[PDB]
């Protein structure tokens, strides 16, 4: 089968071939987009030619865009190692019509690309799609002008509680370029626990959404209202690893041929022997998104893009002591993933020393307090009665041992134990009293 990388090249130029500028990655960290914490979209860089705002030479483009999804509106950091789907860091295939061709052409490109013998060559009975309830153009076109059954044609409306809250309604952030969406699923077979989309355990890993069609037509406000934007447009992306899943015939992102080679040195690093415990995956994935992040530019600190690396990478560490790692092991994973990036890691390979240095220093520094926290929530747990950890507990690994609560709450999780969450924050709260306080006017 095809690797990653002939994969990554192999959607690049169907598009490119159909006429599509190829435009670069952007960072993960945008210069000039205050509403936005890391590149969670192959869009993001286009935002303002969604709004009418910037015009680019060409009104059609493609691109493999590195996105992190870790924090504001669309955050998969607690999903890692849980599903064999989610990633912090991951690539997003994208093509774009800015003005240029609509609903048709846009859904055509994909089936055509996914299932022609000529492509990609899915088998198109295990491929469903979802289109907005609204949608009836959309169900047209897939019913009509493809010809899916109309038996996996579904029509989700707004599920997620509120109006245009929906997994059919794609929203860059609570600001920004919208509209209604039509995803493409392909189906792993029954080996694999879930349902189809729409179904009670649609949430399982069978159904796999792999391609996301954006018809962009709206600029979200604060105040949620829906401004259109001046000319309708289409945002697309596929999940690189999703597919790669796929087309290498295996069910698990952690499967392909990346991860694979990535865990294999997650375990050497660690002194892991079992390939299959879930640290490793966590530990692979975290690597991607911390070791791209610094090459981007961020630094581990106590506010804002900083913390949530640090976060991230206090988290993999955490992992590592819990696979029995004896020595700093994460930055000796850098070497490792630029040789699986291919060229997707051209900037972290110039960087490489750089990274190794920061992620180095930030697992050091933790390793000052990570064993005597860990010593005192066992210490702690071991007495506790209730499925909940107390606020003050939490905090105190917070304040004395630099355990960022989701840490502590991650740790928890995998003995099936709370953090009272709402007590955390209380005992934030009664310290920035003091802080006040103390410090006056
Ligand atoms: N956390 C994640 N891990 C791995 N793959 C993901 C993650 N989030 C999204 N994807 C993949 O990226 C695709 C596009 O993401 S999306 O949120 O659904 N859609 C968008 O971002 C829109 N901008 C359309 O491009 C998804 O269909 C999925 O295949």
């Amino acid at each position: 089968s095809k690797s990653t990388a002939e994969i990554r090249q192999a959607f690049l130029d169907f598009f490119h071939s159909k006429g599509h500028q190829v435009v670069a990655s952007s960072s993960l960290v945008p210069h000039n987009d205050p509403t936005l914490l890391f590149t969670n979209a192959g869009m993001n860089q286009f935002k303002d030619v969604f709004l009418g705002l910037d015009k680019r030479n060409y009104s059609r483009a493609t691109t493999s865009q590195r996105c992190v999804r870790a924090g504001g509106k669309h955050n998969d950091l607690e999903n890692v190692g849980y599903t064999a789907r989610h990633h912090t860091f991951f690539e997003m295939l994208g093509n774009f019509s800015f003005g240029d061709y609509f609903k048709l052409d846009a859904i055509l490109f994909a089936w055509l690309l996914l299932t022609s013998e000529k492509w990609f060559a899915l088998p198109k009975e295990r491929l469903w799609v979802t289109v907005y309830e609204s949608d009836d153009e959309a169900y047209e076109i897939w019913e009509k002008e493809v010809g899916i059954p109309r038996e996996r044609i579904i029509r989700i409306g707004d599920n997620k509680g509120a109006p245009y809250a929906s997994d059919n309604f794609w929203q860059m952030g609570d600001t920004g370029p919208c509209g209604p969406c039509t995803e493409i699923f392909y189906d792993h077979g029954d080996h694999i626990w879930g349902g189809p989309p729409g179904s009670p355990e649609e949430d399982g890993d069978r159904y796999i959404e792999i391609w996301n069609i954006v018809f962009m037509q709206f600029n979200r406000q604060a105040d949620g209202t829906m401004e259109p934007l001046p000319k309708p447009s289409v945002d697309t992306g596929m999940g690189l690893e999703r597919i790669a899943a796929v087309l290498q015939h295996v069910n698990s992102n952690y499967d392909i041929d990346l991860f694979r080679t990535l865990i294999q040195a997650v375990a050497k690093v660690t002194g892991a022997t079992d390939l299959s415990n879930k640290s490793l995956r966590v530990i692979a994935d975290h690597i991607r998104s911390c070791a791209f992040l610094i090459a981007d530019g961020v630094m581990p600190s106590n506010e804002n893009r900083g913390y949530v690396l640090r976060r991230i990478i206090r988290r993999a560490v955490r992992h590592g002591n819990m696979l029995g790692a004896k020595e700093t092991f994460f930055y000796k994973l850098v070497g490792p993933l630029i040789d699986v990036m291919g060229s997707a890691g051209e900037d972290l390979k110039r960087q490489q020393a750089q990274v190794e240095q920061v992620l180095k220093t930030e697992e050091e520094q933790f390793a000052r307090t990570l064993e005597r926290g860990l010593a005192l929530l066992d210490e702690e747990l071991a007495k506790l009665s209730g499925d909940t950890l107390d606020g003050e507990t939490a905090f105190r690994l917070y304040d004395t041992y630099g355990f960022p609560v989701d840490l502590t709450a991650d740790v928890c999780r995998e003995r099936n134990i709370k953090v009272d969450e709402a007590g955390f924050e209380a005992a934030m709260e009664e310290q920035r009293r003091r802080a006040r306080e103390a410090s006056g006017f």
